[PDB]
């Protein structure tokens, strides 16, 4: 019986569910940084564990970008990931208005997801790039 | 020589710069609500033309997405867009630590530019995937 919530995880928290997810991993000073500075940030609870996350950035108007959605390998393919984008797309709808982008950055086995929410591939058209620090 | 400023652009300009740059127009709504919400914003003038832009967004740690890089077409193909990757960059480095990742959604020739600024592709692996209003 897994809770949604709007808080902010801790960073090892953070940081540890994207390895679980096979993202990217983040420093601890990468995640202090960040954290308390997304637009939106809704996380999920299996009592006190974090399952689940999603975060948005943009300007509230213009553009927006889904990042971070992040589910426990044993909690994959479930509806988890759907219950997170229902949230993060309750929100974008409160602020987008006629010509605001959304955008993400997805891996190749996540574009089932995206696709459930209207979500649609940029190529061929236009193509992510992107640099690490 | 052209004038460098890190100011919040007009709605009017804006969505000027946006359309004689050959990009998709925004509602003067959206850039209303939008622009004063970038984390970094450059502009270029040519006496009192607006010529040149770039936004970012992000969360100030873990991720950067940059945005809106609109160049007039009678000034693009000149080092105007260089121009601006340069103080978004930057920016950028003041800002980024190790594990920041900064992405962005280019079409074609629009990529050979953010190559000389270090951008590789996403794909094959990840792709960006896109809603719009």
């Amino acid at each position: 019986m897994v809770k949604v919530t709007y808080d902010i995880p801790t960073c090892e928290d953070y940081c540890a569910l994207r390895i679980n997810a096979g993202m990217s991993p983040k420093t601890r000073e990468a995640a202090e940084k960040g954290l308390p500075n997304a637009l939106f940030t809704v996380t999920l609870y299996d009592k006190d564990r974090l399952i689940g996350m999603g975060r948005v950035i943009g300007d509230g108007g213009t553009v927006f970008q889904i990042v971070d959605i992040a589910v426990l390998k044993s909690y994959q393919g479930q509806a988890y990931g759907s219950l997170i984008m229902e949230h993060i797309m309750k929100y974008i709808k409160n602020v987008s208005v006629e010509s605001v982008y959304v955008s993400l950055i997805a891996d190749y086995p996540a574009d089932k997801l995206y696709v459930k929410f209207g979500f649609m591939p940029t190529e061929p058209d236009s193509g992510g790039m992107y640099i690490k620090y």
